[PDB]
């Protein structure tokens, strides 16, 4: 039931990482937008990293999901999966491994983003999410923000 976390969310998409943490891709989300899920933005805790946002709300939303861990980013070389939903429907998790993750500061606020090379993706896709089973927990470790043109390349966005 991972895919039913996996919602449209503006122009893209968007993950239900808990039930009331939800992250998606920055430039995604429509510019006039007052309420999401039938709550208030005002009541709505928003931490807009870059291209990665993260919507934790004042009470549970998804009563029926489980926690997973978010975490920034892969250690270099791990495989995850690249869980893309598309507007038809179908779903299409495809396999990418992951390299060097980069971050920017200023200010005291670091965006961050993390390279991968697939095992494609297209322009409806910003916002699904990369995840990768460590033991017996789920790890999410960002949202897709952009591919390189032809090639393999990817890029999540991490917090
Ligand atoms: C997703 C964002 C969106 O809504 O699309 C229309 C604006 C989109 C996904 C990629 C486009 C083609 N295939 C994809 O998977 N991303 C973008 O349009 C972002 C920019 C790019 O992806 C370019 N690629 C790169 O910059 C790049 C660099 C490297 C090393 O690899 N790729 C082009 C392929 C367009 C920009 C964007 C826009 C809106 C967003 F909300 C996020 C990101």
């Amino acid at each position: 039931s991972i895919w039913s976390r996996i919602v449209n969310f503006g122009s893209g998409w968007g993950f239900w990482v808990s039930p009331s943490l939800f992250i998606t891709s920055t430039h995604v989300i429509p510019q006039g937008a007052k309420e999401f899920f039938g709550v208030p933005i005002k009541q709505i805790q928003v931490h807009k990293s870059g291209e990665f946002c993260r919507l934790r709300f004042p009470k549970p939303i998804r009563t029926d999901v489980t926690g997973m861990i978010l975490e920034e980013g892969a250690p270099e070389g791990t495989v995850v999966t690249l869980l893309i939903k598309r507007s038809t429907g179908e779903l299409m998790p495809l396999a990418a491994r992951m390299g060097t993750h980069a971050t920017m500061k200023i200010q005291g606020r670091t965006v961050g983003g993390q390279m991968g090379m697939l095992l494609g993706t297209t322009p409806g896709d910003c916002g699904c999410p990369y995840i990768y089973k460590r033991g017996n927990d789920y790890v999410v470790i960002g949202v897709h923000t952009a591919a390189a043109r032809g090639g393999n390349t990817v890029i999540c966005a991490t917090q």
